[PDB]
């Protein structure tokens, strides 16, 4: 409560690989944070143009900027200042997979993200490869409590051109630096736009909304 | 709308087996489809009693009876009268995995369900063949059109005896038995209540109540 | 030793679904168990003719009549006169799966293998619907003991009309119904091959040898 | 034939983390290639001492040390001079998850390897967070062609402090820098030995032995 300000601002700060291929992406954004509300804008600073499609890297560019209603602990926000990190795996269903690490840091108004991204298997005449990927469906994720950890499940989809879906699930392990008030079995509905890119997609601009809640039918 | 009345029953019809161990159960219930309300009341017919936890059978025994806003087409109820079928796979976190198949056909006011369930590699101390389920968290159904079908994705929790869970990831395909017009891509949260039951779970009574809708956050 | 002949004969007796497609299979077959040879006639006495591709219900028409080596203890024939029952899991990988689960009794010179498939999710367009398989590879089945269980992992593939192959990975689990010597890590290879059958194979031969052997490079 | 000596040396540039553990490791090998021969020592040159099991990294420090014979084209040595990259997927029965990337180059006669290493999801008081494992048992790979590229698909198994096993699928892709011979459905049977080591395994001796062959029962 404290620890967070309504406004915040991050810097982010991504290095990995995807079917070999190794680039740097830097990122400055803000947003309020009790809110849901956030925005960020990527610079590809290395190994760009990036050979695959952006939407993939998207939602590894800020979980303290998610609303959660009172009654639901905010296990992200109440980790801080010692903060806090999460591992990611995503299947997609062409085969393809990639692992996504990240650290979470917090220096008086700016959260510092450091974050590693491995992806491979990514058909050569797949979606991903031929960039025919058009933005994430708006998404919602699972989350329960476990071993002092929080899991979040989400059945991701890219939206394809010309009509259709590419499918891939995702499975986020959060790990607070600090023991914190476990959340109950909740969910964290999502919608991640881009707002704005250049030609080869070596600048782009992300939109995010996240909303925390109960089980709609409980 | 002239196809299902406002009040149906329906009859279940289901037999499979776990681990190897035959079973058939007998189900009549009823409920308001547009109202996405039911009840039913299973009746363990053979094998009985079951040498395993009962929660993993209470999702096979009801998709016509979910309640779809107007601005989202109701894929099940536009096949019949021509009916529908679906097929199932359930993925335990411990290595159980679940096969079933279901043939949905209507009789004036009554639906009749015809359901064969295959489960195996349910380890011998865990929470299933050890009964320490208490039944399934509220969940989320991811749904989308792909072929013609309609397929769901769910992240499903079984609550465990003295706190924690058991997770299940759910994927069903629906198949309309003649062309309709296809959903986008939306949800159906659902809670499923174990109302009654004797002390063998032979005999039970179910409660479900099933809500479609749009992404939270679009 | 004494419990099985060097000649043996078995009857299988198989039932199931596949897509939601019922039937029903008999077989009559023979073999030297200790050879590990063995063949057998399948005919399917109920749902014929299957509109799905054979090859998926070969592997599940008879482990006793494995070539086992001395310094490498027989999980299965050790169980017996007793018996034993297997469950397995099958992955293609397309998104169809596959759960079977047996029980292997004897009754004097004869075996008798009762068999449960469940099969969903085969693509309507893809090799198994379209009958576009040639046969399987010959596999290798990795074996390890576990909880007085023997577990078998295999990673099968399906010979495609016109080249290419068609993947399934195979999970088996063998569970003998009374306590035996228990094996180390070790393999069993195998070649099946569908040795005759008529138009819509509503009538076929199989012929199969399965030979168990420690790892080629300890 | 000519590109590659019969004795050969080669050189490791690994760096990665694991559950968000950066590390780098250096190695230096030889062996006789075409005897399917090798040896290689490495050394942790950053992030040391790991707080995981060195298992999971060591066969992830040499393709072209395999035996193959000449009845079966050797994908990998047919790349050189120009090479080729491998990408490998990691899954553990216990929910851990690693992608590794590869780059192998040729400079006379020694072979540079570049490897990024991504692990994640380890249970903190799981077998390789714990340092339980006890080396890899022999593995046999099965391998066919596909898309230009050569798949090889692996039942990997740690052995465990105390007897039992650890589990971990291995699926690799081979990605030739130039179309090359592809070859027909076999295997590469393995047995990687930890030769020596210090205490704290910041230094560490392989033995592997590689040996290609067709299905032993065809
Ligand atoms: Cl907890
Ligand atoms: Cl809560
Ligand atoms: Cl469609
Ligand atoms: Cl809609
Ligand atoms: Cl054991
Ligand atoms: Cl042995
Ligand atoms: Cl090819
Ligand atoms: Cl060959």
């Amino acid at each position: 409560g404290s620890v967070i300000a309504t406004q915040m601002t991050y810097k982010v700060y991504m290095s990995g690989t995807v079917n070999g291929h190794y680039f740097e992406v830097e990122g400055d954004g803000k947003g309020k944070p009790y809110e849901g509300e956030q925005t960020v804008k990527l610079t590809v600073t290395k190994g760009g143009p990036l050979p695959f499609a952006w939407d993939i890297l998207s939602p590894q560019c800020s979980i303290p900027f998610t609303k959660y209603p009172e009654d639901i602990p905010d296990y992200v926000k109440q980790s801080f200042p010692e903060g806090f990190t999460w591992e990611r795996i995503m299947n997609f269903e062409d085969g393809a997979v990639c692992t996504v690490s990240n650290d979470s840091s917090i220096q008086g108004n700016c959260f510092t993200y450091h974050v590693k991204f491995s992806g491979l298997n990514f058909p050569p005449n797949g979606p991903v490869m031929q960039k025919k990927t058009q933005g994430w469906e708006p998404s919602s994720e699972r989350l329960f409590a476990r071993g002092g950890m929080l899991i979040g499940n989400n059945f991701m989809a890219l939206k394809l051109e010309g009509g259709g879906h590419y499918l891939c699930e995702f499975k986020t392990t959060y790990k607070a630096k600090k023991p914190v008030k476990m959340p109950g079995y909740h969910y964290v509905d999502r919608k991640l736009d881009v707002t704005n890119h250049n030609k080869d997609y070596t600048s782009v601009e992300q939109c995010e909304i996240s909303i925390a809640r109960k089980p709609v039918v409980a």
